[PDB]
């Protein structure tokens, strides 16, 4: 420590890679080579079998965002939300949301990154090491396209085929032809024993969140595993171990779209994939109004800002109904870490959700030139530490914290996404995936 | 080496009189309470992993026993398969829509239960420190095959069992008190190292045909390496396929929305799972013909028989709509190993299914003494044999008929509802009354 963040470092044989859609990549990997997709599989393995001691870990870079609410990187935590309880790192409710987010979702790509190094130094022979290190190269974190149907081989949207498989093929590195099945590092995250249990300070507690009106302590001090909708009220809690993956109840939810929002008044009641649309083409909006729930308090007009629209599909995903609800709405009972901002980072989905958002920020300034802070609203916080996360500042030579300006041009984290390479392609690319 | 494997249910010790089925969600509870040794949990889940883990070759293996009720229709036990039915199409030993229903799988629940607690026998002799043998083998002998009580609500819900919904389950350690060890669990799901419509010949799973909203579907148990709850749905990536996962909340959903696939026009009322369940065990003056089957029938209203109600569990359990429905119901959208035929055995929930379709019978049973295989309609299948399972009879191994098992008792397990026969109707009441 420090760690300084820079995003995978420049090399001249691999201008700017992009970031792709997972689905697009996995079924790119699996027509026709699985490098990337071996890369991934074991470097995120790797990490997140990393022990607690080594803030490199994934429990630890998890850690950032929310529970268990201890340092990082020489940073104290001990912070406070506005209802004065134990907070984490991450940014919610102001107008940094996006450019803490953006580099929090580059400090995982990059410690991805490093660990694909080792492992081809370690497993890759002579012969093998340009081309699986030009796959590393040129590999960049998928982003979970959340708002775009579903191919096959679409009509609805769906999580990622990748999340959604508890096991997935890789390669052995020096034994062409052959392949392993491993279990996938994308489909969970769980520790070794109960979370709840860990050495201190790392225990995670039980959270406290209210549902119509009540509140719930979600029981996440007694999972081992995460889980989406796993967690039910007065069911055994040897079951809240491990709750499972249950990709159906979140795939209904995301198209039947119940937004928390108060919609009365509304044109009409839109869809995931149009809310999307109507963020990235709605005219004549300011950053504060795009970035945060927190420009309008009482919008918690026929269109909804980036956070609100994210804050949604995280409670799509993970399950947002703890207590049992009315016999109507039993279909999508359940609670689940996607839901819950303390424990949220720990689902392996968070990253793919985050590089989504990180995309739709990305996408919106290409088409918005110029709104960045500058509203009166906004204004107060461009210059806001983005701690934890540390850089080494070329000017003065100096270690400080990010701040927003650093990650206006994310080109400068040397990764791109395609539909932000052309600017004369990207209003017809917005209407064709999203309108 | 030309021995059948004889099927007797567990061996009889007098210290041992006639010990009960439980209900799994209760003795799940018990033996993870404080005031339980856990050793029947650890047996349980100790033999059937070895069970699970036999090779094909072994007709003791978890696969060939699941094979017995259907795909991939071969020999067990010296009994040819490659059976057809009617249409032509391949089908296994299992008996549906004939009066036998009942008593074909009565027999098929207890080798079940007979192969399990041989494996029990076989871990304590390798496993278990000489001195506690004796108290291991005392706890091998009073357990049974635990019951899934689909119809009683958990402590309104109906809902799969706790330990079925567990993808990891702990034991004991024997000789170290106070140790546990987490172990996949056997009950959560069954899976072989490949994809199933791989294996060896002549044992690869294939395909099974479906109708759905008129149109035949291949539903792809082939590219399954895991059985699925409801995991299978058109247009997704056959790597999902691969293992769809144990969805256990959409079981519980249709459970309790009891979307039945009969007709229930002209009907009372739309009953739900529990009333159904009620009707079937206290309306009077039915034989053993309209209890037992779809083949006696047009049908009667505001009661279900037993095979009826069965199959909609099935249904229920697995998942029975691959292919996308209409906008109402994609709630239970997802199909998966329970509702076919051809491979619901491989589940290991079918078990626990057919241990309380079991249990109904024999309450059934017992408050219509006088109703067995004598109607008109249900004589003529009394004496069929129930291949492909054999006996000690004149000192020669047979088939099992009907017959032999109208007393579950001489296959040496009770139920608790039947061993206090005097309580029945209350206890029915009790369990099931609305
Ligand atoms: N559940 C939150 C949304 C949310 C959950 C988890 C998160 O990590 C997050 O950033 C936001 C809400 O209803 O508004
Ligand atoms: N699908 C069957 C139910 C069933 C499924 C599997 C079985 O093994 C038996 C019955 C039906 O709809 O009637
Ligand atoms: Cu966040
Ligand atoms: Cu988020
Ligand atoms: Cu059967
Ligand atoms: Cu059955």
């Amino acid at each position: 420590s420090p760690y300084l963040i820079t995003g995978i470092p420049k090399d001249p044989k691999h201008p700017l890679p992009i970031r792709k859609d997972i689905d697009d990549w996995y079924l790119e990997q699996t027509s026709s080579n699985r490098i990337q997709l071996t890369l991934f599989v074991e470097a995120l393995t790797v990490i997140q079998n990393r022990p607690l001691n080594d803030q490199l870990s994934y429990f630890r870079l998890a850690g950032i965002h929310g529970a268990p609410w201890t340092e990082w990187d020489g940073v104290p935590g001990g912070q406070k939300d506005s209802k004065g309880n134990p907070t984490g790192f991450a940014v919610h409710n102001n107008y940094t949301f996006p450019t803490w987010h953006r580099v929090y979702v580059t400090l995982y790509e990059q410690v991805i990154y490093e660990a694909m190094l080792d492992f081809i130094k370690q497993n890759v022979p002579q012969n093998g090491k340009a081309d699986w290190e030009n796959e590393a190269k040129q590999w960049r974190l998928p982003y979970w396209d959340f708002a775009r149907f579903a191919r096959h081989g679409g009509d609805e949207l769906r999580l990622p085929i990748l999340v959604t498989m508890p096991m997935v093929k890789v390669l052995v590195p020096g034994q062409p032809g052959k392949q392993l099945s491993k279990p996938n590092p994308l489909y969970r995250f769980q520790m070794q024993t109960l979370m709840g249990t860990l050495e201190r300070p790392y225990a995670i507690t039980s959270q406290k969140t209210e549902e119509h009106g009540w509140s719930f302590d979600l029981p996440f001090d007694k999972c081992q595993s995460t889980t989406k909708y796993g967690l039910l009220e007065n069911y055994n809690a040897d079951v809240w171990a491990d709750g499972g993956q249950n990709w159906l109840r979140a795939n209904l939810a995301l198209n039947e779209h119940p937004w928390y929002q108060n919609l009365d008044g509304w044109d009409s009641v839109p869809t995931l994939q149009d809310m999307t649309f109507r963020l990235l083409t709605t005219g004549g909006l300011n950053w504060g109004e795009f970035s945060s729930t927190r420009y309008d308090d009482k919008k918690e007009k026929n269109w909804m800002n980036l956070e609100a629209i994210h804050n949604n599909v995280h409670n799509w995903v993970g399950g947002f109904m703890f207590s049992r609800p009315g016999r109507h709405d039993l279909k999508l009972w359940g609670a689940g870490h996607m839901s819950s901002v303390p424990v949220a980072a720990y689902d392996p989905i968070f990253w793919l959700h985050h590089c989504n958002i990180d995309r739709l920020t990305a996408i919106w300034q290409t088409v918005n030139s110029g709104s960045w802070f500058n509203d009166d609203k906004s204004k107060v916080s461009k210059d806001d530490d983005l701690r934890p996360f540390h850089r080494f500042c070329e000017k003065t030579r100096k270690v400080v914290f990010f701040r927003s300006d650093d990650v206006k041009d994310w080109r400068s984290l040397n990764y791109d996404y395609a539909i932000t390479k052309d600017a004369s392609r990207i209003r017809k690319e917005i209407s064709d995936l999203y309108g």
